[PDB]
């Protein structure tokens, strides 16, 4: 009989409470989130003696939501259209008949000569950009990219309240600019981002992660109640590394990628730099959901609680009737 | 008593009128839309008493769904390893003392030192790419790239119906698109938006947007209901401007980036022309959903009807019998 | 009579069979895939009696989810700022008269003069880049392209279950990068795929692809019930053309776009080599959801088909005591 009463108290609170409450049944819910992103990356480096500024270490580098800070380089200077041996002992070779398809793929083609890369060492000739790249010993990193700085201007909107805030806040100043600390909780509206911190806030080491190469995805959160005040929505930043295969397993451990400059000599040749870039690349998600206060879901919401206590209730005295 | 007619009405007209005619309840529905875009923006302008053309203007060149269109430019030539003072008057030095780690990201790393930048002004010098750029009078804007053409490929597909289309009609022509007026209501179906014209519709002035840079939208919908003739699905254009913050913002106010040309003598010395790009970037934004009649969810939706409004007439009728 | 045991027992099929356990509503569903790519192409192929490198022919290069590889060309050498005639007859010009606005987009701008591009023909005058590009004969594809590869590593993870998995397994080995075969039923883990397998899976001919260009979608879906076994989650492959348009439409066939390397002569003059590049565009897409036993789903679902088959008899039981 009692029981009558607890599971009335159950509906009336699963249905009242948690489902038309805390799962805010009244509010009228925008996810369509309109957003857009665009960032600036400051900071300079020494690498092989020279000085690295962005136009040097980050690419691509239209300031979009997915860049690379290139923190470790292979170079391989002044290469030209010809024949030559291959570098790694991968091709070791004694005979003409050991360059054959077999082969895993080099800097070129095969031309199925053999010839000797060094008095030690014989290997496959191909033919195409040359000499090879040469992966003996390991190349330093760039250290200072601890410190370069990500600023992230992060706009988003729900067209359906005609809502638009940003990450960077009205009364921002320069001094802010020049001062402000950023922090997920603390600070969550300094547009700088220290890469390092970036790469901390991720569970990982610095050092490591710029020795391999890898992917950090710096996600922001725009869930916004509108029925509260304009100030209480704010961004939630959460990181992360996306390449999370990379540290689990040994065949690939991180991320690069090779590109060339180009260049021509006066009497017209080509010749060009490979680079093979180990670098951090930073990839900003932005998600969000909004939801204020509609007077239509009130009602059907309402409605559908009152029809779901009463059924419920109805249901329970049945069941207690026959049994 | 009449109450009771009453609400059943508003029963049956919810539930088989709004719930199951307007909300389709009686179609399957495909969310899950694949896109494809395809960009090729066309014009010629003239900066700097140079022409340019798409390989000068557009980046990234891929042709993919975002790229810039470079509308000014803060071009620094033939840098060169070194040392040198920096240029903007926020670098001003007096005393070596005044060169330390406070100072805001620069050219180069600093030296310590401090060196005269011109007899009226000292600042602090930097190792980097010399000379460092000089941010003092305002460049012009590429007045032309108002008239610029962007054309679209976009391909659609709602794979649950195995359902194509695109809008490139396959009755296009040379001469349709040789003379076409896009517009989003009059003439979906033109692959050949006019830059200005896209600016406008977003509801930005060409020459302010292109002297601050900034990001531009453009949404298109294919909300499409099968059961209607193929004719009848056709995309909705939308426009605006989605970094929405740099409007509202004095310290970040646009959209520009930085890049190098990279270039080397036959000394073999290296050397760099450096571009500071203002242009307008355009993301185009596809979505969609599709739906066809299918008998299943008629069943289920017309069942689940009929014991709605059973349950309301049956809870409307006991309410009424005990008050 | 026997019609409502009927109806109870499609009642009970239907709640406690497709909702409850087809629909496993007994499970909590992680929607929110977290996913990262990252690509390297490797292959060597002949063009213009030249070597092609993944440096030469992929692009862009950073190794994300989209890139294209370039398959055909149309080269223009050494262009440099002047004037000049246009190339293709569409700019025919007899009179300086029709060197007008009414012509379409062409190398550069219109000097409204007229000039002779060869005896034969003559054409209207430009200022620009020059020579312009001349479009007469078809330039071929780099056949050796069939052969390249895509090495994928996919990571993906649901947060709310914290379960992570990639493409690459932790037990990969070099002998199996080296030896695996990749088939989407026989071998999902094998990270090495064959630009021809990946186009004859979308149902396209690799050598009219390669000389139209197009965009190839390779989509990796991870539904997995995370009540089975850590080993049945594994990847879907599905391959498609995304550029579906492409192939209905004579206007604009297939994907192509241009770019430009730009050099500098110790006179310091600038002139640049001109690339119309056809290409392949792969797009990696990943999609996802988990499903994970939980308590609560199972209790309000369970509670949700009892009222529903009780609901279900009660309503039949009345209409047909009624009727
Ligand atoms: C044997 S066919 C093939 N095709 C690819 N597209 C491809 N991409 C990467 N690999 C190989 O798969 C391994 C993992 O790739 P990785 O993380 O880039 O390591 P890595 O930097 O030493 O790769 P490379 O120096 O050899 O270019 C590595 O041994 C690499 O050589 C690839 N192998
Ligand atoms: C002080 S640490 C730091 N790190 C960044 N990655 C970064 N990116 C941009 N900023 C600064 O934040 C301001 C807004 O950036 P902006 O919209 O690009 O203006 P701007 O074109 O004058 O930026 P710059 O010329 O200084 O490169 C601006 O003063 C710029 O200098 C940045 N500051
Ligand atoms: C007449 S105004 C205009 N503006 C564009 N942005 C634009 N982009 C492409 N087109 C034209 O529309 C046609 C289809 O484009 P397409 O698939 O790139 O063919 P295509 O390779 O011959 O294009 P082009 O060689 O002329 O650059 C083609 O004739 C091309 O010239 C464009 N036309
Ligand atoms: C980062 O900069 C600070 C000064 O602001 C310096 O003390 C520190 O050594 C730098 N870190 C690295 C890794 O260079
Ligand atoms: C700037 O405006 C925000 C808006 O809520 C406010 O929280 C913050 O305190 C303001 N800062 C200053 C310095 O006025
Ligand atoms: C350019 O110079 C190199 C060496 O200086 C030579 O091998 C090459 O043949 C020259 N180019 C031509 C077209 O002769
Ligand atoms: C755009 O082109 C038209 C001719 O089609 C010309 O009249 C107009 O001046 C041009 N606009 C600009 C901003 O150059
Ligand atoms: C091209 O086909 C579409 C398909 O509905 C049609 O609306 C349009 O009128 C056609 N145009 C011509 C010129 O036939
Ligand atoms: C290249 O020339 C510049 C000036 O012409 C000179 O400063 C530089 O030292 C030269 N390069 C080398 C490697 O000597
Ligand atoms: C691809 O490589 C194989 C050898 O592994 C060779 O037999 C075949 O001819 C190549 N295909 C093309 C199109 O070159
Ligand atoms: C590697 O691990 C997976 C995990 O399920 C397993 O299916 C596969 O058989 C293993 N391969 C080897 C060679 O152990
Ligand atoms: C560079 O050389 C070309 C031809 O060799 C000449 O036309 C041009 O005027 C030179 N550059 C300058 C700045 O004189
Ligand atoms: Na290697
Ligand atoms: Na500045
Ligand atoms: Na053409």
């Amino acid at each position: 009989g009692i029981i009558n009463r607890v599971v009335q108290l159950l509906i009336i609170s699963y249905f009242v409470g948690w489902v038309f409450l805390h799962e805010k049944a009244y509010q009228v819910r925008d996810t369509a989130i309109e957003s857009s992103v665009v960032t600036k990356v400051k900071g300079s480096g020494l690498y092989a003696n020279r000085v690295m500024d962005v136009s040097d270490y980050v690419t691509p580098p239209q300031g979009t939501s997915v860049f690379v800070i290139i923190t470790k380089m292979i170079v391989t200077e002044n290469q030209m259209q010809g024949f030559c041996p291959e570098s790694e002992e991968k091709y070791r070779c004694v005979s003409d008949s050991q360059c054959g398809p077999e082969r895993l793929p080099g800097g070129g083609i095969l031309t199925g000569r053999c010839v000797n890369y060094s008095s030690v060492l014989r290997t496959c000739e191909i033919q195409g950009w040359c000499p090879t790249e040469v992966d003996t010993v390991e190349t330093p990193i760039m250290m200072e990219a601890e410190n370069f700085t990500i600023f992230i201007k992060n706009s988003i909107r729900f067209p359906l309240f005609n809502f638009e805030k940003g990450n960077l806040l009205p009364n921002l100043t320069a001094r802010d600019m020049k001062t402000c600390r950023f922090h997920p909780d603390k600070d969550p509206f300094c547009p700088i981002l220290r890469v390092g911190d970036v790469v901390k806030f991720a569970g990982q080491d610095f050092a490591k992660l710029a020795r391999t190469g890898g992917v950090l995805g710096i996600k922001i959160g725009w869930v916004c109640d509108l029925d509260k005040a304009w100030d209480q929505c704010i961004p939630k930043y959460s990181f992360t590394r996306l390449d999370s295969v990379s540290e689990k397993s040994s065949v690939s451990p991180g991320y690069n990628f090779r590109f060339a400059k180009y260049y021509k000599m006066e009497n017209g040749s080509e010749y060009r730099t490979l680079l093979k870039a180990f670098g951090i690349r930073f990839d900003v998600l932005v998600y969000g959901n909004a939801g204020k206060f509609n007077i239509i879901p009130t009602i059907i919401s309402s409605v559908a609680a009152f029809t779901s206590v009463g059924v419920g209730t109805v249901l329970c005295d049945i069941i207690l009737l026959n049994f």
